[PDB]
């Protein structure tokens, strides 16, 4: 298969979880078609304005921030939503804002007061399951982070070919390899929690 | 170093001729030094290659400009959440820079309907006050009144140029894009005392 030389499935997804934890960002598909479009993935705990000025540059620039149902809840954000940082920013669409914007937003602490409406971070809510109940890209970043043991929020969007086509899985390895960036699919997730998060017995 | 551009009268000219020669301009508000810039092209020579400067270059939340006519033909929100649509028909995943540009042009063909248009999606229509930058002296006025003053079909779209750090072109960086990329710019304030002067009945 197309990833095969990258690992087995739940060796990719191990590779993916020990880059999130090093603050480096991973590439995610839905599965091992050639014509899947993949999104870059960071970490909320470890981001960057260097990361989301990559992102921006590389990606489509709708840049999405996943929380869980929890997190969303704490914002009072509805079961397009966008937000901005009320304070710490200035026009709110740099880098370094959008990254503002994203850690207040995950902020465990956080109260809807610190966000104002609209903005130019897009929030979504993973599912309650995770990729065993919806095989999003939602579920699939904020389960990333839970596995990973990190703080349950992150950030993605869809890698863009300079040309304004978007990457698909050929050019997304070859992405992945130009950023050392571990490349992985929702179905790999999927094998991966299936193996150690559900009762044997 | 505005004034490199021209006079404000001589800025908006270069800036409708780009228009009509199917090139992009820049915008900002006024000649102050800190103001952040935005992209500019019009709808009605939009390319697939022009989408994709404004995703290279830009904060990639590309905004289409509308006449309050032709958001109302497509039934958006009259003018908390944020728009966004997808064309129905002739896309994929809607987010590639053709895609965008179907679903642009999709959504200001003046013979469209509302059904044309999915929402959610990744193109982001902002409903232009009527009377332009006279009435409301924002860049989504801006962008459809330089439409309309260059005789185009009056729609454009609108994004906001980020330099390689990410941080947003400020007036400076705009002056040495627009140098670097043959686009003139100009100013809301430039635009305003333009059809003070020429759009006003004797």
């Amino acid at each position: 298969s197309l990833l095969a030389e990258f690992g087995d499935p739940i060796t990719r997804v191990e590779n993916a979880l020990q880059a999130l934890r090093e603050g480096r960002g991973v590439l995610l598909l839905d599965d091992e078609d050639r014509e899947n479009e993949g999104d870059i993935i960071y970490a909320v705990e470890s981001l960057t304005t260097a990361q989301m000025a990559l992102m921006i540059r590389e990606c489509s620039g709708i840049v999405c921030l996943c929380l869980t149902e929890a997190q969303a809840d704490r914002l009072a954000l509805p079961p397009t939503v966008s937000i901005e940082a009320k304070h710490g920013v200035t026009t709110g669409v740099s880098a370094q804002d959008r990254v503002t914007t994203i850690k207040t937003a995950a902020n465990p602490q956080a109260k809807p007061e610190d966000l104002a409406r609209p903005g130019h971070v897009f929030p979504l809510r993973a599912r309650a399951g995770g990729v065993l109940a919806r095989r999003g890209h939602t579920e699939g970043t904020v389960d990333l982070m839970q596995m990973a043991g990190l703080q349950p929020a992150g950030v993605l969007c869809e890698l863009t070919n300079p040309d304004g086509s978007m990457a698909k899985t050929p050019e997304i390895i070859e992405f992945g390899k130009l950023h050392n960036m571990p490349v992985l699919t929702i179905e790999d997730m999927v094998q991966y929690r299936i193996q150690f998060d559900l009762k044997l017995a």
